[PDB]
């Protein structure tokens, strides 16, 4: 047994809050923006997981770096599902 | 025997810098504000350690998310001392 | 065998992405910034990475923490070439 490995990112005023969190092989995503903690849409594989995340004017986009072994796929963010990148690692 | 695991924020234009470390279960916090680098307020256990931060005008506020098993203790620093913090995971 | 660990950071417009991995002792960097990803200049022995960037007006600043063991090796991008900051862990 292990422990979990989370990520953060946050944005805004209120502010809108996200964690990331890879437990067991699985990441999943939990949101705060002013009332309580709820479950997002970013379900995907990964043993470690990090993130950053940009706005454009108002609009956010998020960027999940996933791994597991020596795979990390990028998940994007860019207002309307989850998408991925065209992140690879050196050689 | 393990690497110890950090995560890092950081705020203004000194700039305030805050690294936070993982080490053998409990998380310790240093700061650089110009100078050197001190010991910071935060103290909780935790094998894994994430962090974000964002601004309300010129306050800072911090938010670490802390990991000891499958178990995540969100920690909020808002001006006046760390307090626990709603979050918890999917499910 | 394990995972590779990550760290990211962002800025900019387009924007500008810095990715960070721990791959068996040795961090690299992959680099994106409107194009494709490529490979950056940032290489330094570590199991365990997190990042911290700032602006200084339209000059960015990095501060990379590598961690082997116990040792946590701040490095610091400042515009013009890594170099060996001041962090060192409590006590
Ligand atoms: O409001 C929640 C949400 O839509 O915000 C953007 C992303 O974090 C999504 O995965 C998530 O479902
Ligand atoms: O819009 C998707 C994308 O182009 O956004 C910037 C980078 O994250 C790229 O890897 C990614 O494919
Ligand atoms: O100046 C150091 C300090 O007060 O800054 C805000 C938090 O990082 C605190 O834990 C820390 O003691
Ligand atoms: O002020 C504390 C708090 O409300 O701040 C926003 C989120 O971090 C919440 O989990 C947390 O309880
Ligand atoms: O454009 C790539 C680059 O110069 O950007 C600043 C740092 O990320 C450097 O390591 C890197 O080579
Ligand atoms: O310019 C280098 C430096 O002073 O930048 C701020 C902090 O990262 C310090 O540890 C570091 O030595």
């Amino acid at each position: 047994m292990k422990s979990v490995q989370t990520a953060a990112t946050s944005w805004g005023t209120v502010p809108s809050i996200r964690v990331y969190t890879a437990n067991n092989g699985k990441i999943t995503e939990r949101c705060w923006d002013g009332k309580g903690w709820y479950t997002g849409a970013f379900n995907e594989p990964g043993d470690n997981v990090s993130v950053t995340s940009w706005l454009v004017g108002s609009a956010i986009h998020i960027r999940v770096y996933a791994s597991t072994g020596t795979t990390t796929t990028e998940w994007c963010w860019d207002g309307n599902g989850w998408t991925k990148g065209a992140y690879t690692a050196t050689n």
